C-alpha cells in the first residue's frame, strides 16, 4: 500500500525528507514540530533569502478545512493596520504541494515552555514575566478588535514563542483552534490546566477565556509548575476550587455542568463532591508567589525587583485575570494600566 503516490505515509502525513527542495525555492532543513493537524517543519525561503516554518497540514479534508479557518483568521489579522499586530505570529504566504496545504510563518525562537524547562521548573524572574504579561495583554487587546473578535482557545507556554532567543519579544502562534465570537458551537475547548471555569461548567464564552488562560500562564512563568494541574476536569475544578473558593451562586445555578463537581444543598448554596485537597481558598495565591518569604520555594529572596510591594501588584493583577464573573474579568485595556506594568 502506497498514499499519495508515495509522498504521504498512512496518517495522511507528508514524509519530510532532510535537503528537499520544493518549487526550486524552499530547502527543507527538519522537522520542528508535530500534531494531529499534521507537521511543522524548518526550510529556507531562497528568495526572501531567510529561515521560515512551514506548517504542513495533512491531506485530509477535515484537517484542510481546519487549516482554511486558521489561514483567513492569519490573513484577517495581517489586514489590520495596528502595530499591536506584531504580538501574533505572521503568516508570509500559503500554498499547495502534492495536496497539501503548506503555512508558510516567519522562523521564531524557542516557545516559554522550552524557557520553563531550561529552569528545571523552577520559573523565570517576575521582571521577565512582567515583559510577558504587557506584549501577552497587548496581543489580547489586539484580538478584542471588534472587528476581529478573536478567540485563541489554546493559549498555553507551548503556543507563546520567542522572536529572538536573547530578546524577551514574544508573539502567540498556532491560531488552528481559534474561533470568532459566536454560537457556543465547542464546548470542550483550551488545554485542560489553562480553561476557564466557564468551559469546565458548559457555559456560553467569550473573549474572557483567553485572559483565564493567560493568568494561569504568568503564575506557572515565575514559579515554574501549572498553577492548577488537573488529572481530569474534575480534579480541575477541585484544585481551581482549593486557590479561589466555591464559585458564586449566580454563576452555578446558570450552568450545565455544575453537578459535575458541585452538589446543590436545600438552602440553595453550593459545596463540593466528595471522592485529597485543601478547604475551598485555603490555597491562597499569596503563599503560592511567595509574597512575604522571598518569592516561589524563596529562589527571589534579595533579586531586583522581587520586593512584598513588586509582588503585591502582581498577585492583584493574576487575581482580577482569575476572577470565576467571565463578565467582570479585567479585560486586556484594564490589565495594561495596572500599576504592576508602571515603571
Ligand atoms: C517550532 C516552531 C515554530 C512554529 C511556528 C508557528 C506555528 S506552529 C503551529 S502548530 N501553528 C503556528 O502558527 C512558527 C515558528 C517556529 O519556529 C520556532
Amino acid at each position: 500500500k502506497v498514499y499519495n503516490d508515495g509522498y504521504d505515509d498512512d496518517n495522511y502525513d507528508y514524509i519530510v525528507k532532510n535537503g528537499e527542495k520544493w518549487m526550486d525555492r524552499y530547502e527543507i532543513d527538519s522537522l520542528i514540530g508535530k500534531g494531529s493537524f499534521g507537521q511543522v517543519v524548518k526550510a529556507y525561503d531562497r528568495v526572501e533569502q531567510e529561515w521560515v516554518a512551514i506548517k504542513i497540514i495533512k491531506n485530509k479534508k477535515a484537517f484542510l478545512n481546519q487549516a482554511q479557518i486558521e489561514v483567513r483568521l492569519l490573513e484577517l489579522m495581517n489586514k489590520h493596520d495596528t502595530e499591536m499586530k506584531y504580538y501574533i505570529v505572521h503568516l508570509k504566504r500559503h500554498f499547495m504541494f502534492r495536496n497539501h496545504l503548506c503555512l508558510v510563518f516567519e522562523m521564531l525562537s524557542y516557545n516559554l515552555y522550552d524557557l520553563l524547562r531550561n529552569t528545571n521548573f523552577r520559573g523565570v524572574s517576575l521582571n521577565l514575566t512582567r515583559k510577558f504579561a504587557q506584549q501577552m495583554c497587548t496581543a489580547l487587546l489586539f484580538l478584542a478588535t471588534p472587528e476581529l473578535s478573536i478567540i485563541h482557545c489554546d493559549l498555553k507556554p507551548e503556543n507563546i514563542l520567542l522572536c529572538n532567543p536573547k530578546r524577551s519579544a514574544i508573539k502567540i502562534v498556532d491560531f488552528g483552534s481559534s474561533c470568532q465570537l459566536g454560537q457556543r458551537i465547542y464546548q470542550y475547548i483550551q488545554s485542560r490546566f489553562y480553561r476557564s471555569p466557564e468551559v469546565l461548567l458548559g457555559m456560553p464564552y467569550d473573549l474572557a477565556i483567553d485572559m483565564w488562560s493567560l493568568g494561569c500562564i504568568l503564575v506557572e512563568m515565575h514559579t515554574g509548575e501549572p498553577l492548577f494541574s488537573g488529572a481530569n476536569e474534575v480534579d480541575q475544578m477541585n484544585k481551581i476550587v482549593e486557590v479561589l473558593g466555591i464559585p458564586p451562586a449566580h454563576i452555578l445555578d446558570q450552568a450545565p455542568k455544575a453537578r459535575k463537581f458541585f452538589e446543590k444543598l436545600p438552602d440553595g448554596t453550593w459545596n463540593l463532591k466528595k471522592t485529597e485537597y485543601k478547604p475551598p481558598g485555603t490555597r491562597k495565591l499569596h503563599n503560592i508567589l511567595g509574597v512575604e518569604t522571598g518569592g516561589p520555594g524563596g529562589r527571589r529572596a534579595g533579586e531586583s525587583g522581587h520586593t512584598v510591594a513588586d509582588y503585591l501588584k502582581f498577585k492583584d493583577l493574576i487575581l482580577r485575570m482569575l476572577d470565576y464573573d467571565p463578565k467582570t474579568r479585567i479585560q486586556p485595556y484594564y490589565a495594561l494600566q495596572h500599576s504592576f506594568f508602571k515603571k
